[PDB]
């Protein structure tokens, strides 16, 4: 692929060498079509950059976007001096896309754990904010909500780095959560603050998403370092209490409260994952397993408080609904032993039960979230019936299964 | 070697940093030394390029290429603001010679088909027309001839890359054809347009040169992807028809002639070349090699209509001779049976003897002509010889070289 | 590492940008803050380059000065507009410092032979100019002293390169030192004509280092070279010569004597290790041995005019004897007989009274050089023993040793 990426770039160039040699000669039939050219060059690269986005070949994607950057150069330099206001609207939403792509590259990067390429395109993303810049400098709230988000995004670099190096260097576990903890913290205070400036959904939605991707690279290098897991589980608490007062600052809208419960939840599952994999004792992962759940329903509950669809709703108590049984299957991979797992899907029906409590305001909804809090019990049920487990024990969630039904149902009841 | 230009480099940016400060004490004393030292490293630099050309390493003469352009930034940037003229005629002269030399590597670039090295000199090119427009606001024209020669380049880096992931991909071989037919066809009526455009005869030359590269590069990435004879020669009979039409523009003097049937007979070899290589029948071989030898008799009586003079046509003829001669020696080393020998054979002497009719205006040139399709003979009997052909065709063969030659008297009779 | 100065260019360039935005705008707190936000960068990348110094990657040091100059390129771009006097103060001594540190860089990068590593500095430092020049172009004689080392580092880097080809080339040794002779005595008037400009001791300083430096440099490669020792000898003598000439031009300073005679040291004891490692007779270590003494002599007579300092003239005599000693360690390592011990000891001495009758003054400082004699004497003794010479040889010279003392008496029965 790489020659059609050193074509382009050929191309713009020669474009804007052209549109320089045209702007010395007043030729605007040459202007107009080395703008054509210039919007055709920006297409190809564009599609060559969806495809790579698709593959995933990251340098690709920000090469691709280094070129939309300088073909956008190059359309606002001639739309500055032909006033024409379609060239500006184009170039300015293709560089809100970029910025957009950039970031999400961004988090990609920070998710995949090298921050060579975070910073390349962090980089890129400067360039993306001189093409701004040039573009439209009266739109402070743009401008300031970059910085914001490259502000977030070096602290998050700069604790990344740290801990990477503290890590290499085989620091001891005790600096390595004081400074893990100084950068939660920190990482806390920066995003309240932004909280403060600013008021465009998307940023405050990338912002989360940024915090989040910050505390899971932290899990990450982290679980790699090999601490004793009840560091793991301490820093994971407080990662956690963090991410819960972030949301609930930040989250206020149906795909903030949505995609907070799917990060809170998918942290949640990365941080229970890892401690399975370093063979911690199933006390712990149980408390990690109701810390998150208790976490999870006091977010479904403050995320409730604004609602008015059923829909946002019902994908919430699904979402909720996988985790539970998400949970479960950890702990039966795990090998726990039946009275564990009857303990904690209890506890997960219970939630269930209290989160149906707060969310539910329809018999159509009472029926669906009936229907998960069964499915849930069915799945339970098979994980003490695949452990072989006693019929008491069977019994036991069963009749519980069925008590939540009727109390759920008799909710339904006074709500029909 | 390296070390060398990298000195060049920084010399010549100390000479750029000093020749700011020295505008800013207003030291012309310190100017002339520094334009001296900067002529004095061009000079340098002018002399390590010639010898990396000699040696072909493009990565070294491209670099010392660059050196020689920003050299020449700074001596046109002193030279502008002291009004040099003598300084700007050396400057303008040596980024025209910088200009033919890094088309040639261009050419050479895609002679040898790493499309990169063609990429990174194309990228110099765009440095040396930076410059260029710097020098001369004026001389639009001779900017815009190197616009379309860049244009060209780019429609060959078009196709070429295309091709190259096009069979990097596996596509069909008839789907690979109707591409390269695309490819050669836009380029041909690129280059009729171009040929309205420009007027320098050089230009034009670079021009013809680039568009026989492009077909000779689409037919070695062809033969190399293992199509089929029949593609190879479809392909073949179309780029030579695109180089005749474009040649029966170009051939508008002595060299323009020379090199067209030059590149013709390159173009033909390789055809020839590339048929021996895959194993194609022999019949294949003789058609290709007549439709080789009738287009460049038609090149050669139209070049010949446009022309004069005596080493000219002495010339044409030598080559004509040469062309056939080799192409026969390659059918003969191709293993086909005598006929097809003799008939090559006397398709050649008729070709000649065409030519000597077109040619022949001095009994010189008819004993050079005879000379030469003597030769044609000689060689001829000689592959008949080494292949042991029966007797008779032996004497069909002297038998016709006679025929021929008496034919060649009874013209040169009407001089005599 | 690098990841960290890569964000110090991120929050570079992101100052950068916003302090454009900011000027667009009129933010002077965005422009305070940042520019606290720019010193702190500083801070941090000042903290960097002197860990990279202490730990010797010149990769590393040498991206932490530019990206330092970096640093300084935009707090000065952002104090000039300001109109800010201290930050302009900084930036100006944090440039010489950095000069200075890449100046030392480029000094080791020729001791360490990569001269990539010499070029990237010498890159830097033309980057150093640039900012320096920007910052205070009326300091004329600061950039002149700059070009005035670069011119140096050129002359020296032309020879390096020169004799680096030659060497890989196999060219005849005796054209290598016909080269080599001619870049010292062209080091060599340009030194004179530096002396002619230049009053700052740090430039002199400078200047001398880099030009024995280049001596170093030259005899290293001849000596890789394989050249036989009459040729080493020969370039030895013209090296010895040509710093005790540009020395004698140079100093009129306390620590450039001082530094002078540890230079003119390091040279002889690299010559040695040369003739030591080539197995050369002793006759030429003697004859090198002398020739080193006395031009060390001549050079502490002449230092010995320029101050009254007793520690300095103690220094100056401790190195004599230090050299004494280790001109004796190695003709012993080099297995010579005890006639040669005798012949250079009793030279070693002579020469030291020599040194003492210039430069004792005082009671003390002819016990210092007494002490010091008769540590000599001890050492030469330790060698005559270790060899086993026999007690005639150990007493002859045991009384020349008790009377150069008893002539040193002599001086100090004058000096209390």
């Amino acid at each position: 692929d790489d020659l059609l990426l050193k074509l382009l770039e050929l191309l713009v160039e020669q474009a804007r060498v052209s549109a320089e040699f045209a702007r010395r000669q007043g030729d605007e039939k040459m202007l107009e079509e080395v703008a054509r050219k210039a919007e055709e060059v920006a297409r190809k690269a564009e599609e060559i950059a969806r495809k790579a986005r698709k593959e995933g070949n990251l340098e690709l994607a920000l090469k691709a976007l280094e070129i939309l950057v300088r073909a956008a150069h190059v359309l606002a330099e001639i739309a500055r001096e032909r006033g024409n206001e379609e060239l500006q609207k184009k170039a300015h939403k293709l560089a809100k896309e970029a910025l957009r792509q950039v970031i999400e590259i961004a988090i990609r990067a920070i998710q995949e754990g090298n921050l060579e390429l975070a910073i390349i395109a962090l980089h890129i993303s400067v360039r993306i904010a001189e093409v701004l810049l040039e573009t439209r400098p009266d739109d402070r709230e743009e401008i300031r909500e970059q910085q914001a988000i490259f502000e977030l995004l070096i602290a998050a670099l700069e604790a990344a780095i740290r801990l990477e190096k503290l890590k290499e260097e085989g620091a001891p576990p005790e600096q390595i959560e004081r400074v893990a903890e100084h950068g939660l913290e920190r990482l806390k205070e920066i995003a309240k603050e932004i909280s403060k400036e600013v008021d465009s959904p998307e940023s405050k939605r990338i912002a989360y998403k940024i915090v989040a991707a910050a505390a899971e690279f932290l899990l990450k290098i982290l679980a790699e370092g090999g601490a004793t897991p009840e560091q793991l589980e301490r820093v994971t608490e407080h990662a956690l209490e963090v991410l819960k007062e972030v949301a609930k600052e930040l989250a206020d809208s149906p795909e903030s409260v949505r995609e907070a419960v799917r990060l809170i939840s998918k942290l949640t599952q990365e941080g229970l994952k890892q401690l399975k994999e370093i063979g911690a004792p199933p006390e712990q992962i149980e408390r990690v397993a109701e810390h998150g759940l208790e976490v999870l329903k006091e977010i479904a509950k403050y995320g409730s408080k604004l609602t008015d669809s059923p829909e946002l709703k019902r994908e919430l108590y699904r979402i909720i609904s996988e985790t539970a049984k998400e949970l479960l299957k950890i702990l039966a991979e795990g090998g726990a032993t039946p009275e564990q797992l009857e303990r904690v899907t209890k506890h997960a029906l219970e939630v269930l039960k209290e989160v149906a409590k707060e969310l539910a305001d329809s018999p159509e909804s009472g029926l669906a979230a009936l229907a998960a809090i069964a499915s849930l019990a069915k799945l339970g049920l098979e994980q003490l019936k695949e452990i072989g487990a006693p019929p008491e024990q069977q019994r036991r969630v069963t009749k519980a299964g069925i008590e939540a039904v009727r109390e759920i149902y008799r909710y339904g009841r006074k709500l029909y």
